[PDB]
C-alpha cells in the first residue's frame, strides 16, 4: 500500500515569514512547477496507480513538490536549507529508485539543473 | 530542430455529418481513455523541443495524439468512425516505433491501447 503523505502542516512549530521562504514559494517552487518534466514530481509517488510494488520498500524519506507547496504555505519550514533539502530528497529518491538514464531520471535532472540555478540567485536574508 | 505544425483539426472544406459511432468515438471511448492514469503523455502533439527528443520527427512522419483526435471530433473533421480508429492506432503504434518494449511510455500506451481495444469491440452497430 501506498505510505500516508508526508506532514505539511504542524501547529507546534513556530513561523516565521522571510524573504528567502518568500522567494521559495514565488519563484522557485512556481517555476518548478510550471515545467514541462513536473507532472510526476506534483504529487507523492503512487506506487500503486503506478505498479511499483517495491518503491516504498527502497524509498523510505518520499517527497514531491505538492508537499513542498503546502509546506511553504503552512510555514512548515524555519529556514530555506529545509525547504532546499526537501527538492534534493525528492531529486536523489528519482536517481536512487530508478535506472540511470530513464525518461523519469531525465526529466529529475533537468528540474534539479532549473532548481540549482533558482537556488543560486537565492537574496540574502533582509 | 522545430516541431512541425500539428495535424489540421478543423477543415472549412470538408463536409461533415453527425453518426452514432462518432458519437460513441467522443461521449465513451475518447472520454474514457482521456482519464485514464497514464494519458498525460498522449493528450497533447509530442513536443520534441520541450521533451528533449531531437530525432523523433525523424523517425516519426505521421503523428497523431488525443488531443488533436478530440479536436477532430468536435469539429466534426471525421466522416468515418474508421478515420478516428486509424487516428488510435497510429498514436499507439508511433509510440512503439519510436521506444522500445519494456520502456515505461510503451507500458503506459499499451494499457491505453487494451481500453481503446475494449472499447472500440463494443462499438454500436451503424
Ligand atoms: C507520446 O509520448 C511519447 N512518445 N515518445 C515518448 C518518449 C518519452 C515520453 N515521456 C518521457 C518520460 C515520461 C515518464 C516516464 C516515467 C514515469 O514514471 C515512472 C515511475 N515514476 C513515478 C514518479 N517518480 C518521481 C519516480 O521516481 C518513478 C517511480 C513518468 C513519466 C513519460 C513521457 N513520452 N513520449
Amino acid at each position: 500500500m501506498n505510505p500516508p503523505p508526508p506532514e505539511t502542516s504542524n501547529p507546534n512549530k513556530p513561523k516565521r515569514q522571510t524573504n528567502q521562504l518568500q522567494y521559495l514559494l514565488r519563484v522557485v517552487l512556481k517555476t518548478l512547477w510550471k515545467h514541462q518534466f513536473a507532472w510526476p514530481f506534483q504529487q507523492p509517488v503512487d506506487a500503486v496507480k503506478l505498479n511499483l510494488p517495491d518503491y516504498y520498500k527502497i524509498i523510505k524519506t518520499p517527497m514531491d513538490m505538492g508537499t513542498i507547496k503546502k509546506r511553504l504555505e503552512n510555514n512548515y519550514y524555519w529556514n530555506a536549507q529545509e525547504c532546499i533539502q526537501d527538492f534534493n530528497t525528492m531529486f536523489t529518491n528519482c536517481y536512487i529508485y530508478n535506472k540511470p538514464g530513464d525518461d523519469i531520471v531525465l526529466m529529475a535532472e533537468a528540474l534539479e539543473k532549473l532548481f540549482l540555478q533558482k537556488i543560486n540567485e537565492l537574496p540574502t536574508e533582509e
